């Protein structure tokens, strides 16, 4: 007979570290069936086994296919996330000269695709620059403003709950803290919002549980964590916890969930800001990007997103300036 | 050769429908071996088969046994989980007189033989009335003020939870929503500490998201929320969330999770409380209760949480008057 | 915007012991939204509330409900779990003439309701007897012969594969042991199948791990094991098991594992049989039963298999008898 | 207070893509603390950094770090897996003179350091050529021979099994087939011995829905996995599944589950063998490998394990008179 329930399917758009990863919690948790696709050989078609003898290992049962076409990538796809194109330097120059012009081209060509394949599919972007890579995608595949966004806001944020959860001696699980804004330097970590279930981080200072200096070491640490890891790696950056926040993103998306999640979305209005794309609190459901949270900030709250907002800008126009 | 690694042991004092429903959480999470036990003969044996069969279902191997004497069922236990004594009447007179007498008798009772046989345990009370029912267990088993403590708010504060993330169509995990005092109409939903991931609820006003007549029936209707399932129930009271809300509570400790969690606990100076247990947020890991977390309460708050305790000491006066 | 990925529905029909419990399943693990539907009202209500809170505890998001109308439990239902109607009797008599006439009745009007308004659903059927219920189900709703079975041998064979775990002191996740035929003194453990892990357990004997007589012992206590649990709870049955035996189905089917599965599926040809539900292993997938599994039975096996036929087909004339 | 309940800790003694990809799975399902060690500088560092911010991601709480001395990764270590060392040609020559004396001397190092700092761990290597490794380990460390085994036949019966799963249309977790012996060309996939659910595969071939050929050809593909993903990855090998593999028997050790998992074990009498480590089936519990299953093999599987175990022999001897 016909398949009544089929199992929802995420196109991996790039298979280096990070789409192999998040290939790999596909698997483990059975959440949907996996197409690995790169623009290098080989590499999609060792990971897509190897993920495939995971599936017997753990006892979960999902296909995980390495495919070279975007119709056989995209076809059908659920969700498509995107890691392809170069990698930034960690934290203007060479990124405009030579990262902007080869991922706007390839990003611009991986929306059309999109487009022509799987229009109504939910995309998450992770290629950089991220906020200006995800208003590309959003004009080039046509999708509604709601359906697409950026990974990269979640990444910091749980960055962020790691270093207060050992500060403080909670599991992260119980940190509410988040960074908004675009990724590098310009990240504005709110320490003033940072909660413990709900409870102000202002009431921890007070009883001396942590300092003041302590947090904004603690937001500086968020701010340079990419390239810590980098310097550390040798050679490329981090994916375990950018495969396990896009996912999680897919996952409330696939699942209609509903989380609050940090992350680059549509804005019309919100902070005054229009027709861009940049990191802010946001519920993703099934009908993707359900709202965008409007945050009180503060006098130099402000400053600092202001700063984000130039940032995103200025390479956007940069971006246009190429066409 | 020797056991290097043994299960955990969660013994279920008391096998009503909390104690089964909490042993059906370690038998499908492979949490623990568990024990059932309770005073009348019959129910946990069937219980106990019924969840043994579980596991080959779910494919988990834990030991799930019936017990009815305190040697058996207590020692080795890492973790006492209480539900044993009377139900109080949803949301003073016929408690005074026949709940508090019979009920103060069998945790007592329970607590010598927790002294006799697993001093070292994590006590979680269930029982009511919960906050006096903890410093009956507390006298009688001897253990650490730190590994004891009572279920109540967790489960008082999802509620509270579930329905502000129906109002803000968000998943209940992004909000954080507590509820202190003790377990009655004189428990204290914080509506003013509600946050959406660390956001306050003051802007979701704001915004026209939610009002705050809104939050108000929100929390009158956590307030009555036990009795509400009782009435409807028409036999019995709630047992899935309390039954989730106390395995969550011992997993915490087990694990050593440290998890920020509203329970039943120790005070010595905190909100100004002395040798007595009361409804406060804690954090939970391997140590037992870590810390108390102390919040700046204002004014109405101050007053309502007064009345909790009022109510507290004089429930606790009437237990030592029985003596 | 529109919703896209909606969340899978499944409707519990019938809110006693099991019904609530397969509920549970679905919070617990945010498989999806569940209604819960019987002619009782109250039950339902209460342990919807209970539901939607537990949500809270766990941290998931799916919406529980209590319905009364078939039209608002029904409609939109990927998969519909039945357990209405009266209980049976552990391991004929009371049941022809009171059992059957009204199960019949009840099967059929919830299956006239299923073709009304939710005939592309998956149907599970655990009301008894089982094999005679999921005709009439069948007969009544209309939908494919692959998209209807009953739930009862998972639950017999989770039972055989604890027994034989424990005998053998390894986990039932790597015993395979299977029970086909009908839910009754009649069904058939076939002990010379067992396996360990694809072991045959010959060797195990050969070996003096476990013994002939020893297996045959389960065997009967497995036949029994119903019952026995029914005499150790003194009221109702058991239902953490057969919660999990349903949902496992279920779930296999949402997300199309292609789980192998004994279960009461419909026969025409496989072990000779036609037009008839009886208990076999089958694969259960996005396209509901997608195969029936043949076994090899010897002599002594199809002599206690024809022995659960001939008791399926009496009770079919018995109730085609009754129009 | 002082600290009742610790969490597991499990120490990754290489922290290459096998090493780190393990930590993930530690992290991800709130395993146990983690200890990434490596020789060379740096990548430890990175991996642990990136690790820690997933725990926040996905709300758990585990400690993970790089260290990189013995005393400190392996201190209060309640496991050890080791994938340090050199990594052997797909599929004797280059290896007794290059990987031989290397591998065997940093294996019989690191044994030398647990028996100093965690004589009472599990220890599981993974490093090649494995049997040979798994002896070197048990003398140097000298832990009891049950406390010791070497990951490799879960990896190869997972790649077997997902073949046979695609082949048949059903989920792995319900196909048994097993691969025993030793990791190379020489091992022994058991194709008279797969089971779907416990029912022989003959009789599916027997029901046209395989055939002996295409079974044969599984078997193949199952010998040549290893190197195949080799040549796709163009360098490196295989993480995703070896890691997965290694964790789910550390997993049976530290909860006590009794899984029954082929993996290289100590034999003294089972099949004939004696003093030796060799792929076999296994039961995993609390006190390490508690069972050793010994198969009733044919004429050509005895034949085609012998040539497992005169490599194994011979490697041994080669390792003997290196000293």
């Amino acid at each position: 007979p016909a398949l009544v329930q089929r199992r929802k399917k995420v196109a991996m758009i790039g298979s280096g570290m990070i789409g192999g990863t998040m290939g790999y919690l596909c698997a483990l948790r059975e959440l949907a069936d996996v197409v690995l696709y790169d623009v290098v050989k080989g590499m999609p078609e060792g990971k897509a086994l190897d993920l495939s003898h995971v599936t017997s290992v753990v006892d979960t049962n999902v296909s995980v296919r390495a495919e070279y076409s975007y119709e056989a990538a995209l076809t059908g796809a659920d969700c498509v996330i995107v890691t392809a194109g170069l990698t930034k330097v960690p934290g203007s120059e060479w990124s405009r000269n030579d990262l902007l012009p080869f991922n706007s081209k390839i990003i611009r060509e991986i929306g059309q695709n999109i487009k022509k394949y799987c229009p109504k599919t939910f995309i998450i972007v992770v290629t950089n620059p991220l906020d200006c890579m995800v208003k590309v995608m959003c004009e080039a595949s046509g999708v509604p403003t709601n359906m697409i966004c950026g990974m990269a806001c979640m990444l910091d944020s749980g960055r962020f709950r790691r270093y207060v959860a050992d500060a403080l001696s909670v599991s992260p699980r119980d940190v509410q803290a988040t960074v908004i804004g675009t990724h590098g330097d310009c990240m504005v970590p709110l320490v003033r919002y940072i909660t413990v279930n709900g409870y102000p981080i202002q009431k921890f200072i007070k009883d001396g549980v942590v300092t003041e200096k302590q947090l904004e070491e603690i937001a500086e640490h968020t701010k340079v964590s990419g390239g810590e890891i980098v310097r550390f790696l040798g050679q490329g950056s981090a994916y375990y916890a950018p495969a396990a926040s896009a996912v999680a993103m897919a996952t409330s998306f696939l699942n209609d969930e509903k989380r609050v999640i940090p992350c680059s979305v549509y804005c019309n209005g919100e902070y005054g800001l229009k027709d861009m794309f940049i990191g802010l609190p946001a519920v993703i459901g099934g009908a993707g990007i359900e709202r965008v949270i409007e945050l009180e900030l503060n006098e130099e709250e402000k400053k600092q997103f202001q700063k984000s907002v130039d940032d995103v800008m200025a390479l956007n126009k940069a971006v246009a300036a190429l066409q």
